[PDB]
């Protein structure tokens, strides 16, 4: 007599994201689908002396929201979206992969105080139901992708219990989290950001680097295994992970990837680096050669560049490739698809995992049978005709 309700929690890259580079449409999307839309992204004024996006060095907006004007003009639409959809609820994402100002803005008092009145400004400027922080990452700052410091750890919980306090009762306030395992145990005071957040975003995708064939496996591969410990993730280690810092699972948004990418295996050497003179002997060679690269390129995918392919040009170009070079099949251990390209000697080489409606269905079940929160999943933009989306938000009963 009495049905769960689960969250499915759509970004959407209207903005331009570093790695999925420019902005979608938003008119495309079918917001039905939805219960939450993180419209990405608002970026952070600040005094990172690497910081190369020269609007963001404007001093006199040190840590408030930059948002652009692709951004300002979506933000537009809100009212026609909840036409469509009145029950969807509106998030801005503030920060993703690569985004600078996060350390500055949480290290005082006075640039806490700062960057949340802007948070208000933008909440009431435009009408959102809340703000999403993706920060990348606290401490170790995406390895030195942005600057960070060891005060991050303290400072994000005190931004965070700020934030709440500031915020209007019923605006929601969300986060995304990092796989890696030093999250939970060295950046993110978990248990300490819990009683301020709404729910939390797990990113249980990118994990085909290193010595790992798979982006967004389920469980380990068995057929395809990782080398390297360091290496060796699956969604649901991550999420074992951070159950055991502290968070419970209803809280917890299990983030689901609409694209897949080209291991790093395949053209770069392998390290373990708990072995003897590791970078001198790796333990995993690459396995495509020219001829692989060279389909790759001709797509649109530079590998010495990036590795990310969205699920809609996964069917366009890659299942539907005229010349069959690609070969599908499904891991039943990692319970995603991959697909194979023939080599000129014949062998299959493992070219990429991803999700497709079977493997999201399967997730769904995860996050029902875990006893999670919901789904998230990155990005609306990245699906083929909304059917990634529709196959969640059937499977999740929304
Ligand atoms: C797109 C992405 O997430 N890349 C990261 C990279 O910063 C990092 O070097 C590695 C762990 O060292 O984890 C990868 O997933």
């Amino acid at each position: 007599a009495h049905a769960a309700s689960y969250l499915s929690v759509g970004y959407f890259n209207g903005g331009g994201d570093v790695t999925a580079g420019p902005g979608g449409d938003i008119n495309k999307l079918d917001v039905t689908q939805i219960t939450h839309l993180n419209y990405s992204f608002g970026l952070i004024y600040n005094d990172e002396k690497q910081e190369t996006n020269p609007a963001l060095k404007d001093p006199s907006r040190l840590h408030q929201i930059y948002l652009s004007p692709k951004v300002m003009a979506d933000l537009q639409l809100l009212p026609v979206l909840r036409k469509q959809n009145p029950e969807l609820k509106v998030l801005l994402s503030v920060g993703g992969w690569g985004a600078r100002g996060f350390s500055g803005a949480a290290a005082t008092a006075e640039s806490r105080a700062v960057f949340i009145r802007s948070v208000q400004q933008v909440i009431k400027q435009y009408h959102l139901d809340g703000i999403d922080l993706d920060w990348e990452y606290p401490v170790n700052g995406a390895w030195g992708l942005v600057e960070s410091q060891p005060a991050d750890r303290a400072n994000f919980t005190l931004l965070l219990a700020e934030l709440h306090k500031a915020l209007d009762k019923g605006k929601l306030l969300t986060i995304a989290v990092g796989a890696n395992v030093k999250s939970p145990q060295e950046w993110v005071d978990v248990k300490g950001i819990a009683p301020y957040l709404d729910y939390i975003n797990l990113m249980t995708y990118d994990m085909a680097y290193g010595t790992q064939y798979f982006n967004s496996n389920l469980y380990d591969s068995k057929q395809w295994p990782t080398v390297a410990a360091a290496d060796r993730y699956s969604a649901n280690f991550v999420v074992d992970n951070y159950l055991a810092a502290g968070l419970k699972p209803a809280q917890l948004n299990l983030g689901i990837g609409f694209y897949g990418r080209v291991p790093k295996r395949a053209t770069e050497p392998g390290i373990d680096w708990d072995k003897a003179d590791a970078a001198k002997n790796p333990v995993t060679q690459p396995y495509f050669t020219a001829r692989e690269t060279a389909v790759f390129k001709a797509m649109g995918l530079d590998l010495t560049k990036d590795s990310y392919f969205k699920y809609n040009d996964i069917v366009s170009k890659l299942l539907n490739d005229p010349q069959r070079r690609f070969t599908a099949h499904w891991d039943s251990d990692a319970q995603v698809p991959y697909l194979t390209m023939k080599s000129a000697e014949g062998k299959p080489l493992f070219a990429i995992s991803y999700e497709n409606p079977r493997s999201v269905a399967l997730k769904a079940d995860y996050i029902k049978s875990k006893g999670l929160g919901g789904a998230m999943f990155w990005e609306y933009g990245a699906d083929d005709n909304n059917r990634l989306a529709h196959q969640l938000a059937e499977s999740l009963g929304i």
